[PDB]
């Protein structure tokens, strides 16, 4: 096969993703060993969609799993009529997803279960993949020439050839495994043929961060979770909390070996001790550092000029309500709240009005990195921690550290009922999602 | 002193810089030994003036050199009957100069000899300066926050205390000298205070090439001889020919020491040797490689973003006349020929229209570079040796390699009489300059 592993694509023909899909258990090779996980289409990760706008995408997902599950179609400004948090496929039934991709949108976005009190354990086997809406973007010569890559940047822990099992300390933390994967490969190698590589990123792990650098070089942030930025930015690394997505361009510098590794960052994990006194929660501290993979540069390598700009990010009216969501934490109880409450489908918390924008203010009063994910209504960060953000783009998931406010520019999209919560998906199961009506 | 040596400049009062300078044998330390060299104002560099758009400039030149003298003030789009090539002062005497700063304009310049004869002896002695036109340009932030220097680069040889003589080898190949310094410190140290340099460069040799290149970063082309590119240019290393001026960004990128270095270059230059038949030339190769300065980054450098944007640079009128001007050599006798002719002052070559466009082709035929100069008219190179220029900016010094053609746009500015010739000033003084006459 080819020296990197990436999921196998599958494409719309004629305007058409038409597809089944089989969520099931499947034994496979992975990272060296034999293991069965759950996945989609028989593969881990799942494949990946690749549509274009106004394309339709009739997706039916078969049910193979012992228990219910079913699909949110993450990051895309559908209808949660469609994009259903609420609905439960059981056990050997099947349901047919179908909507029209929109007309403006580009990027990487990913598909993955959402049933409330089993993502976390279905999420870990192995059921997610990604969707990218290819744009006209992608025909100017600086995108054009680059050569393209997908990373999905998913750990695993197997014990007995299966998925290891939830811990309470599990459902506390968020799980993380000792297997740090791309693409479901353990460090694969990427033989560069281009100068110039244009990597769309996935953090699809439960709750494992991506302190992402790239020995020697800088990345170029063109896209954020839900589309591109105005014009390429520079950084010497990019954090990816669980559920965001980026694209970077990365121009390679000089012939070598080049290590992208995932730097030590501290999420506010907890672990346990006892010194004696009794039993006492103690900081998990920052995350060993991990290599994700091998880039080998080519011979003499002459990157690409960057592209001067990407797309206007567009001008939204004046917002017309300003809402505060206070994220708090119960760890010993491993219970986790949105003003003081957990979920529950029963209860709107939140109703707003379609076609006008909205300013979200999240602040989280916990000590544990929270990444607050808002489904069905993209949004625009403006500030967090006090701090503005130096780029404009959709995004879908923004990660705040202990004490820090977001600030949120929330255009309010499709009707209906949806909902919003943490996507270390353990705090999503275990209480901290809310319910949003549009009207 | 500040640890890196720089000219002292004199800037314009109130829109007028008046100034008397002598041109002086002046005794004085150099790179750690005493001299008596040739300066303008007794220091070597000659002082560095700095200027804005529409101020006058008004210099008496004092000569107390024992033969004539005059100035071209290279790279200004001024009249020739101020940047008067043909005028000698006599020894003793004194001349003004006077004129007014073009409005659009903007760049590095300088002044040195232009008396047709003795400009090789005399420039390689310590006859030159700069000239820096400052512009509105200057207070965008990014180039405002840069930590500016400027970089003369000029290479001596000394013998008995005094530069030394011009050997018949050096007048057929150009002069170059041991000692290869930077404003006349050998190799000194930069210590950077800001992440972003901003770095005016001037080859102010007479022979000598600097294929630069600095450690471990790229360069930032932001400004060619005389003006400002339309946007940064990014280029792993610049060759600066005899008489060309650059101005680059330096984005520093981690802290250390990175040697700024002259890498080996082979202009061409011969030598002579006798292997059992008898005396023949034989190529001189690549020059050996040069430290310039040693360039300390400061701690945990974050550079300033690159400007977008710089000049637009003007669309030019169609053109209305080609003109082809042939470079060919004859070594053993050092002597060099346009269109097959050695400089006469009395023979006009050629005659154009002021405010027309024309397209000069100039090809050199020899097997040496020649850096092709023209007085008072900037020009836009359009390619060389078939390769489009990968930018647009004015320069007046064009370097060609044996065998290649350089395509220029010349508006034609100033009325009158003035000279076109190799900036390998050994070469001029010995016949490769012509006459152009605008009408
Ligand atoms: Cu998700
Ligand atoms: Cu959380
Ligand atoms: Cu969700
Ligand atoms: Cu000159
Ligand atoms: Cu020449
Ligand atoms: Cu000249
Ligand atoms: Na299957
Ligand atoms: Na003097």
């Amino acid at each position: 096969g080819p020296s990197f592993p990436e999921p196998k694509v599958v494409r719309s023909q004629g305007g058409l993703l038409s597809l089944k899909l089989s969520a099931t258990p499947t034994p496979l090779a992975i990272a060296g060993q034999r293991a069965t996980l759950l996945t989609y289409g028989g593969s881990f990760p799942g494949p990946t969609l690749r549509v274009r706008p106004r394309d339709t995408v009739r997706l039916t997902l078969e049910n193979r799993l012992p228990e219910p599950t079913n699909l949110h179609w993450h990051g895309l400004p559908i209808s949660p009529k469609v994009d259903d948090p609420f609905l439960e496929i059981p056990p050997g039934e099947s349901w047919t997803y179908e909507f029209t991709v929109p007309k403006e949108l580009a990027g990487t976005f990913w598909y993955h279960p959402h049933l409330h009190g089993r993502v976390a354990p279905q999420l870990f086997a192995g059921l997610l993949g990604a969707l990218v809406v290819e744009s006209s973007l992608d025909a100017i010569p600086e995108l054009r020439e680059a050569e393209e890559h997908l990373l999905v940047l998913k750990d695993l822990a197997l014990q007995g050839g299966r998925p290891a099992p939830h811990t309470p300390m599990d459902w506390m933390n968020g799980k993380e495994g000792d297997l740090v994967l791309v693409n479901g490969a353990l460090r694969p190698t990427l033989v560069a043929q281009k100068a110039t590589l244009r990597l769309r990123l996935l953090n699809a792990s439960n709750a494992r961060y991506y302190r992402l650098a790239l020995q020697d070089h800088p990345l170029y942030l063109i896209a954020a979770d839900g589309g591109f930025l105005e014009e390429p930015l520079e950084v010497s690394e990019l954090l990816l909390a669980p559920g965001e997505r980026a694209e970077v361009l990365v121009r390679l510098r000089k012939e070598g070996r080049f290590l992208l590794q995932a730097l030590p960052y501290d999420r506010g994990a907890m672990g346990m001790m006892d010194m004696g006194g009794m039993a006492h929660a103690m900081p998990q501290g920052p995350s060993r550092p991990e290599t994700l993979l091998y880039l080998i540069a080519p011979k003499n390598p002459k990157p690409l000029p960057l592209p001067k700009a990407l797309s206007p990010f567009p001008t939204l009216p004046a917002p017309v309500v300003t809402r505060r969501l206070v994220l708090t934490e119960d760890m010993m109880a491993a219970r986790f709240f949105i003003n003081g409450q957990v979920f529950d489908h029963r209860r709107v918390d939140l109703k707003g009005q379609a076609q006008t924008v909205e300013v979200w203010e999240v602040e989280n009063q916990g000590d544990m990195d929270h990444p607050f994910h808002l489904h069905v209504h993209p949004f625009q960060v403006l500030s967090v921690g006090g701090r503005p953000f130096p780029y404009r783009a959709w995004k879908d998931v923004v990660n705040l550290k202990a004490g820090e406010v977001a600030r949120l520019l929330v255009p309010l999209r499709e009707k209906g009922r949806t909902v919003f919560h943490c996507h270390i998906v353990e705090h999503e199961d275990r209480g901290m999602m809310g319910v949003l009506e549009v009207g």
